[PDB]
RNA sequence: UAUCUGGUUGAUCCUGCCAGUAGUCAUAUGCUUGUCUCAAAGAUUAAGCCAUGCAUGUCUAAGUAUAAGCAAUUUAUACAGUGAAACUGCGAAUGGCUCAUUAAAUCAGUUAUCGUUUAUUUGAUAGUUCCUUUACUACAUGGUAUAACUGUGGUAAUUCUAGAGC
RNA sequence: UAGUGGCCUACCAUGGUUUCAACGGGUAACGGGGAAUAAGGGUUCGAUUCCGGAGAGGGAGCCUGAGAAACGGCUACCACAUC
RNA sequence: GGUCUUGUAAUUGGAAUGAGUACAAUGUAAAUACCUUAACGAGGAACAAUUGGAGGGCAAGUCUGGUGCCAGCAGCCGCGGUAAUUCCAGCUCCAAUAGCGUAUAUUAAAGUUGUUGCAGUUAAAAAGCUCGUAGUUGAACUUUGGGCCCGGUUGGCCGGUCGGAUUUCCAACGGGGCCUUUCCUUCUGGCUAACCAGGACUUUUACUUUGAAAAAAUUAGAGUGUUCAAAGCAGGCGUAUUGCUCGAAUAUAUUAGCAUGGAAUAAUAGAAUAGGACGUUUGGUUCUAUUUUGUUGGUUUCUAGGACCAUCGUAAUGAUUAAUAGGGACGGUCGGGGGCAUCAGUAUUCAAUUGUCAGAGGUGAAAUUCUUGGAUUUAUUGAAGACUAACUACUGCGAAAGCAUUUGCCAAGGACGUUUUCAUUAAUCAAGAACGAAAGUUAGGGGAUCGAAGAUGAUCAGAUACCGUCGUAGUCUUAACCAUAAACUAUGCCGACUAGGGAUCGGGUGGUGUUUUUUUAAUGACCCACUCGGCACCUUACGAGAAAUCAAAGUCUUUGGGUUCUGGGGGGAGUAUGGUCGCAAGGCUGAAACUUAAAGGAAUUGACGGAAGGGCACCACCAGGAGUGGAGCCUGCGGCUUAAUUUGACUCAACACGGGG
RNA sequence: GCCCUUUGUACACACCGCCCGUCGCUAGUACCGAUUGAAUGGCUUAGUGAGGCCUCAGGAUCUGCUUAGAGAUCUCAGAGCGGAGAAUUUGGACAAACUUGGUCAUUUAGAGGAACUAAAAGUCGUAACAAGGUUUCCGUAGGUGAACCUGCGGAAGGAUCAUUA
C-alpha cells in the first residue's frame, strides 16, 4: 500500500544486516578451530640447500620452550602433534628432504601454510631456488608466510648490518609480495607468532585447489581381500569440499579405485547407482553410430560449400581412341571420332626447430618439384571460405577418429557441464569433511610397488567423482614459459600437467586469439610469444588449473624441464579445427587484366583438373579460375588492380587432420 | 589575485547544459624513492570483539616500632641511628580515551544567587569543658578493641580467608 | 533539597503555544576558535593537541566521601564471555 | 690576423670533493642521529631522477618502419577503410621534478541560487478574473540668512632659521562664549552658576557613535643569521678580571546583554472637554512633626511637600493640509453595459388547406428518398427556437467569461463638471470568498434547427478516402454544479516621463465664425482651438532584446518606486506517490529509479523541382525519295576453340579497329 | 532536346503510421509477493517487577553501668536499663526488566506470478510487404492500427495586390 520506507533512524535496526555479518563470522569457525580433526599441514621447503629444518623446528622454537623441543628427533616424525600449552592446538609440520621434488608440488592440496627459507648465504639459484619459486608459485601458493631462518647471518657486517635482512624482505616481494617484513630469529614472540599464524590467522584459499574432496595419507597397508585387492587403514584429516558415498577414491601415480564401507570411528556403502569400475565411456562404442557427417571422400562432385557459390562443373568422361601417330597437346581428341643424438641436435636442429614456419606461412602448400605429385599427398579430406566464417564439425564417420574420440563421453560443453560436474559435488556432498574417518578402501595387489608409510617419506592420496571415472577430450590454453626462449614443435608428446599430475599427452597447439566462432586450426607447430590452444585426449580432472607442460627428465636442479605454463581452458567436443593452406602464385610479368603467372602448375592433369580452386591474392582479392594454360601455371581472372612478381596468387586447401591421445607417465 | 576554453548549424546575425582546468592542515591509491630539519598517523567502515605486560599508590626532626631485621650498641635500660610488614591519614572524583546520544537540549556571549553547598589553602576566631565548673574525679594524663608479629589450616582456583595467643 | 521552583503532593482556577510558525518528522548532528576559500559578499566542513558537554557494552542503583549516580569503585538486570 | 663567445668537439688537463665507512669526543637517563673531526671512498661505465604525455582545448614531427577498421584512440569532440600528425613500436621530444598521476568529495571560475546580483511576448517560467486577511510598504509640515572674535590647518610675495615659521598684509577650511522671538530654563549653601547636592526635561522605541565584555591556541606583524628557512619566542656584549644586559607587542571577533550623546529617518501624539498648560491665585479636602514643644507616648495648630471642586486673574490659550490618493452627495449626459417582463423582424424548417400531374437528390464519377391513391417548382394560417443579417468600424461599453432590432421597468457603474462631505478611510496580496466560455455533470419544459457517437447507402485496391442521408442525447432554457482553453494583447497590479500625429468616442465651450432656418454662428452639425475618458494606429528607435519586434517586452553591469505567484538542461513527467475538492469525469499540490550531449529561440544564404517559357536544330518531326527491316559476302566485333586464334580509351562507349584486307 | 534562362526557391535537407514483428527455446535482472521463519525494535495495551536506599518491625550476638551471685582492686541465677548490633519482614518511591496485544517495519529464507532485457539464434507477417496521410494547434467529448478524424468554443504559434475628394 503505502510506499513508506522513510523514518530510517531504524536504519540502525538494519544493523541486523551486521548480524548476518556476525553469522558470516561464525560458520567459518567450524572446520579449523580445535583438536578433534583440526591439525594442519605446514610444509617447510627452503629455497636454499642449507638451513636444514631441524633447527627451524628447534632453534626457532627455543622461544616457545614447550616439548616440541623434546620430540625434535632424529627419528623424524613428520606428524608433530605437540600440543603447545599456550594457544591450544596439535600441529603437523612436514619436514621434507630438499631433493624429493615429486610431492612438494603434490602434497600442497591439503597444505595450507607454506614457508620459504630465505638465506643470503646461498644465492637463490636460477635453476634450484628461483625455479622452486616458480614451481611452488605457479601451482598456486595456499598461504605464504615468510620466515628468515638464518642463524648464522646476524654478524656479516657491524656498520649498519641490516642489508642481510632488506635483501630478503624485498626478495619475498619481487614475485610474491604479500608479506611486508620477513622475521629475524632473534626476537622473542616471533616463534609463537608462528602458532598465532596457525591458530588465530586463518589461511587464504586457492581457486583450483579447494574444489574437490582431498585427503591426507598418513599410513597404508598390505591386505588380501580379493585375488587382487586389499584394504587401506588411512589416518586422514579430511578437508574436502564435501564427500559423497557416490564418490570414488584416487591413488595418484597408480590408479582410480573404490571403497567398501564409509564409516566413522555411520555406514555408507559403495551403492549401486554408480559408474562401474569405464575410463572411456562404455556407451561410446554405441555413440560411434551418430553418423553426423558421412562425408565420403571420393564419392562426391562438390565440397561442402552449399550450406551460395558454385554451380558444379561436371566432367563426364566419355573418352575415344587416338589412332594415328604423333600427338601434341591438341590433335589427339580429333583423330578418329566415331561419333556414335646430440649430433642430430646439431644436424636435425637445423630443421626440427626451423620447420616451425612450415606450419605458419605455407601450411598445406602442395610443393612443386617436377618429381613431386600434386594429387596423392593432400587428397583425402573440404575447402570452405573463411575460418572466421566457415563451418567445420565434430564427429564424422571415418577411420581417422581415434579410440577415445569415438568411444567418448562427448564433452556437451565444458562450461555447460562444469555446473553439472561441480554441482554434482556442490549438491551431492554428504560425507562430512573436517572430521577423521576410517574407510575400507579396496586396494589392489597389482599396484604395490611404491605405496609407503610416510613418517619420513613423501606421498599423498586424492579423491574422485562419479563421472570423473569417465574421461573426455580437452583443449588447453598455453603460454610460453618466461625466460624460456627456445621453441618446441607442437605435434610432439609433452608431459601435460593441468594442476599437478602427469600425463605424456600428444597435443595439437592452435592460436590462442580471441575466437568469435570458436573454430580452430590444426596448427602443426608453435609460436614463440603468443597464446597456444592444445587439442588432445586425456584420461579429465575438471577444475581449471594453471597448466604446466614439461619434459620428463631431472635435467636442471629442478627435477623437471619446464616447457610452459598456461590454462586448462575447457574439455569440449565442438571446439573444432581447420588447418589452413597457402598456395603460391609468382607473376611472371606485369600485366593489366590477365596476369601470366608461372612457377604455379607443372603437370597437365594437375593443370586441367585443378581448375576448381578459388583464386585469391595474398592481398585478399578473391575470385575463381576462368582459364589456365601454363606448364612450367597461368590463369585469366579479374582482380581489383595490378599484380607484381613478389605477390602470392594463393589457392585454397583447408584440410582437417585428426587428434592424438595421451600416455600416463609416473616415474 | 574581478582570466576561462571545446561540443548542436552547411553558415553572416544567435540561448542553456556537459567536459576540460586549479586548490584541499580532503582522504585513499599507482609508479619512483638517495640527503637536512620536522612530523601527523584505527574518526568514518564496527559508542564492534580481545590474549598478554604496563597505566596509582604514598613516610619526613615532627601519628603507631622489641621485625627475632640489622648496623654501628659506642649518645642511654624505658626507647632513641636505619628499617620489612601492618594500623592510621591523604590520594585513588585529576589525567588518558571516545563522539553513540543530544535541535531551546548542549553550547556561546551576557546575567543572578536579597535562593545555595564548599575538603583544601590563606586570615581571623573558644578563660564560661567537672553543665553545677556545690564533683561518683585522673588531669603527674583515665579505659577499652585490633592489625602486622606469631603459630595450627582448609580451597579446583581469586589480592579467598579460619581457629586461637600478643 | 545544600537551596528557588509544579520539583512533588492536597484542594482550587481554565490555562499555555502557534502561520511572527507551535507541535510532529529527519539528521551520514557533540556544540564553540579552524579549513578550502581569496575583488567583496556567499559557500561547505569542524572526530581531532584548547574550552565546555557526555559515556566507559546498554539502562538502572547505591556506598565511602567536601566532592561520584564514579566504572583500572560496588550491587542487580540485559548482551557477551574466560578456567 | 682572431683579442670574446654559440656548439660541433668525446681528444683533453691536473687540481678538487660529498652521499657512504671511521678514530675521536661532544651529543644523550642509556643509545641513534644531527651541527663537529682527523684517517679512507669520483670521472662519466662515475655514486646515473623518475613520472605522465606527445590530433583540438593542450606547448611539443605530419620522422621512419610493422598497422591499414584488425585492434586501436576518445574526460568532451575527433581520426585509421591504406598518402594515420590520432594504430603497435623504434626514435625523438614536452612538462613537473624525489616528485608526478588516478579515484571520489568540496571550493573556484558558475549572475546555474542571484540581498549585492539573474530570468518569465516567443527559449522552462504571469497564472481565469475580481473581493479579501496576515505580512510588506504608505502623501506633504515643524529654528534660515548673518554679525563679534577665538584663528587647530594652508597658500608665501615674507626669507629676520638658511631641510623650517618665530614679527606676520590678503583670503580659506572648524566648533564654541554670545546675539538679530535661535528657552541656551527653572534651583540656590559653597558665591557674590566656574562647578559641585537639590524639582521638570524643548515625549518613549527603532537607528547609529564612543567605552566594556569578548580564554589561550589559529589569522596579520616588528625584532631575533634556527646557516636562509618551515619553525622558535628566542636572546646579544666586552677587560670573560668571576660579569654586564634587550625581550617575550598590537590588529581583530556583528546580533543579544550593559553605559551616553548624536538630533535626520521611521514610529508614537499631546491642547477639541480645554474635566489642560504659563495658576508666581484664593475659601475648603488627604494631610502633617525634622520639629520648637519640657525628658519619652493619648490632645492640638500655625506648618516644609504633592492633587481638585466654588473660582477667576495668564501669554501669543488647542483644529499642520483638502492630494494630478481614495470614499459620499447632487447635477446633466452615457449606455448593442448588466438585469425583469412586453415586443417586432427576414423568414426558418415543421403542420394543414390549397395548386398540381412524372422528375429531382451528391461527390471528382458515382452509390442513400417522395409521389397518377399526386410529385416539386405554387397561393393561405399556426408551434418552436435562432439571431437581429446589411448599416457593423481609426466602434461603444462590462470584474473576467462577455454584448449588436423596439417599448416600459431596476440599481449601480464609467466618463465629465463642481470654491459640496470624510481628512489618509490606502496599494497589492499567504489564508478565505464570488464568478466562470465551450464541453461535461443531476431533476424538469419544449422537442423547431442541425448534429461528436451511431444506424445506413457508400465506393473503388491507399487518383484519396474527403462523400451523402437519418440521427438518441446535445444545441435553447428552469432549481444547481464543474472550475478547463492558444481563458492569448502568448506580457500580474498600483507609480514617472517622453514621443508625434489626423481621427474617433463620453463630457465640457463658443470665435464682428459659414449655411436649411428660432432669426449671420438655431434642432443638429460644422472650420479653427481646448480639455480630460476608451479604442487604435504608424514614425525615427533615445532605450532595449540574441532576434522577430517592443512608446513599453523602457528609465537594469551607470544594476534597489511598492507588492504577489512561478522557472533552473533535455527527457523520464505534470509520471508515480501522498494530501485534498467533487456524484462523477476530473480539478489543486507534485517526485525519484534511469538516460542524455544535447533539447530550444528568432534569423538567413543558395543547390535540386516530379516548373516550364522562348529558341531553333533537319546530325530531329511532318510530304515522300534513297532504302534497311527476309538472305550470300567483303568489311568489323561480343560467343565456341586454342601453344596462337592479341589488344584497349580518347570526340569517351554501343562506334575508328587503333590506316591492323 | 540543350542554351538565355525565368521561377517553385534547397527538400539548407518541410512532418508521420512504416519495418528485425510472431510461435517454441538460451541465459540476465527489474518488480510484486497471494504465503510461513525471522531480525530486533518505534508506538502503546495489559499481568508480573530483580535490585540497593529510606521506614514499620524484628534482635545471632557481644557487652557494659548499677543495685548483682562467691573468696578484702572475686566468676559460681542475675536484675533492670543502656550501647553497638549480623538474620527475617511491613510500606514507600526509584525502578532496569520479564509475560503480552495490534501496529509499523526492515534486511530477508523458502513460496508463486506476470514480464521485459541481448548482434541473441530455426519462424511467416509488416527481415524476405507495398503504400498512404501530407492545416498546424489549445481546451473539451468521442472513435480510434497511427500520425489523424469528428463535435462546440477559441487561437495564429498563417500568405491582403487594387479602385479612396
Amino acid at each position: 500500500p503505502d510506499k513508506q520506507v522513510s523514518k530510517l533512524q531504524r536504519k540502525n535496526k538494519a544493523k541486523q544486516l551486521r548480524a548476518q555479518r556476525i553469522l558470516d563470522s561464525i560458520e567459518n569457525r567450524k572446520l579449523f578451530e580445535g583438536k578433534n580433526g583440526a591439525a594442519k599441514i605446514i610444509t617447510i621447503v627452503p629455497l636454499v640447500n642449507d638451513l636444514d629444518p631441524l633447527d627451524i623446528l628447534y632453534k626457532l622454537l627455543k622461544c616457545a620452550d614447550d616439548e616440541g623441543i623434546m620430540v625434535q628427533e632424529v627419528d623424524s616424525k613428520r606428524i608433530f602433534n605437540v600440543h603447545i600449552k599456550k594457544f591450544k592446538s596439535n600441529l603437523k609440520i612436514i619436514i621434507p628432504d630438499m631433493t624429493n621434488f615429486l610431492n612438494i608440488l603434490d602434497c600442497a592440496k591439503v597444505a595450507d601454510f607454506v614457508v620459504f627459507g630465505l638465506s643470503g648465504v646461498q644465492e637463490v639459484d636460477e635453476e634450484f631456488g628461483e625455479q622452486i619459486i616458480r614451481a611452488l608459485e605457479l601451482q598456486g601458493i595456499a598461504s605464504y608466510i615468510g620466515v628468515i631462518s638464518n642463524l648464522s647471518a646476524v654478524h656479516e657486517k657491524e656498520k649498519f648490518q641490516l642489508d642481510v635482512k632488506q635483501s630478503l624482505e624485498s626478495y619475498f616481494k619481487h614475485f610474491f609480495p604479500s608479506e611486508e617484513r620477513v622475521y629475524n630469529l632473534e626476537k622473542n614472540s616471533d616463534a609463537l607468532n608462528v602458532l598465532r599464524t596457525l591458530c588465530q590467522r586463518l589461511p587464504r584459499s586457492i581457486n583450483w585447489r579447494d574444489n574437490r574432496g582431498y585427503v591426507v595419507a598418513d599410513f597404508v597397508d598390505f591386505v588380501e581381500t580379493s585375488p587382487d585387492s586389499g584394504d587401506l587403514v588411512i589416518e586422514g584429516t579430511v578437508r574436502g569440499i564435501g564427500f559423497n558415498a557416490n564418490r570414488l577414491v584416487h591413488i595418484p601415480d597408480f590408479g582410480d579405485f573404490q571403497l567398501n564401507k564409509i564409516e566413522k570411528i555411520t555406514v555408507f556403502e559403495s551403492n549401486m547407482n554408480r559408474d562401474t569400475l569405464d575410463e572411456y565411456a562404455p556407451e561410446g562404442t554405441e555413440d560411434w553410430s551418430d553418423y553426423d557427417e558421412d562425408f565420403e571422400y571420393d564419392g562426391l562432385t562438390t565440397a561442402r560449400y552449399d550450406d551460395h557459390g558454385f554451380l558444379p562443373g561436371r566432367e563426364q568422361t566419355s573418352k575415344k581412341a587416338a589412332v594415328p601417330k604423333g600427338t601434341s597437346d591438341y590433335q589427339a581428341k580429333w583423330y578418329l571420332d566415331d561419333v556414335i643424438s646430440p649430433e642430430e641436435e646439431e644436424r636435425q636442429l637445423r630443421e626440427f626447430r626451423d620447420m616451425e614456419k612450415e606450419d605458419r606461412e605455407f601450411p598445406d602448400e602442395i610443393e612443386l618439384e617436377p618429381s613431386e605429385s600434386a594429387i596423392e599427398r593432400l587428397k583425402r579430406y573440404r575447402g570452405l571460405k573463411n575460418l572466421y566464417n566457415c563451418d567445420w564439425q565434430v564427429d564424422e564417420k571415418d577411420p581417422s577418429s581415434p579410440a577415445e574420440w569415438k568411444r567418448l563421453l562427448r564433452i556437451g560443453n565444458y562450461k555447460n557441464t562444469k555446473n553439472r560436474i561441480i554441482k554434482e559435488t556442490k549438491n551431492e556432498a554428504q560425507a562430512i569433511a573436517g572430521d577423521r574417518i576410517r574407510m575400507f578402501i579396496r586396494f589392489p595387489k597389482f599396484l604395490l610397488e611404491k605405496i609407503q608409510d610416510p613418517k619420513q617419506l613423501l606421498f599423498a592420496v586424492y579423491g574422485l567423482l562419479l563421472h570423473e571415472h569417465k574421461n573426455a577430450v580437452v583443449n588447453f590454453s598455453l603460454q610460453r614459459w618466461e625466460q624460456y626462449d627456445k621453441p618446441v614443435p607442437s605435434q610432439e608428446p609433452i608431459v601435460v600437467q593441468y594442476g599437478v599430475r602427469r600425463y605424456t599427452i600428444q597435443p595439437l597447439f592452435s592460436q590462442g586469439s580471441n575466437s568469435p566462432n570458436n573454430v580452430h586450426k590444426y596448427e602443426r607447430f608453435l609460436h614463440p610469444d603468443t597464446v597456444s590452444v592444445a587439442t588432445c585426449i586425456a584420461p579429465v580432472d575438471f577444475t581449471q588449473s594453471p597448466a604446466i607442460f614439461f619434459k620428463p627428465s631431472p635435467t636442471d636442479a629442478k627435477n623437471i624441464e619446464l616447457i610452459g605454463h598456461g590454462t586448462f581452458l575447457n574439455a569440449d567436443h565442438s571446439r573444432i579445427l581447420a588447418k589452413r593452406a597457402i598456395l603460391t602464385g609468382h607473376p611472371f610479368r606485369f600485366h593489366k587484366t590477365v596476369v601470366t603467372v608461372r612457377y604455379m602448375f607443372f603437370r597437365p592433369e594437375d593443370v586441367e583438373w585443378f581448375k576448381s580452386i578459388p583464386l585469391f591474392t595474398k592481398s585478399g582479392r578473391s575470385g575463381f579460375i576462368k582459364e589456365s594454360l601454363g606448364t612450367h601455371g597461368y590463369f585469366k581472372a579479374t582482380f581489383d588492380g595490378k599484380l607484381s612478381a613478389q605477390d602470392v596468387v594463393a589457392m585454397s586447401l583447408y584440410k582437417r587432420m585428426w587428434p592424438m591421445p595421451s600416455l600416463p607417465w609416473n616415474g
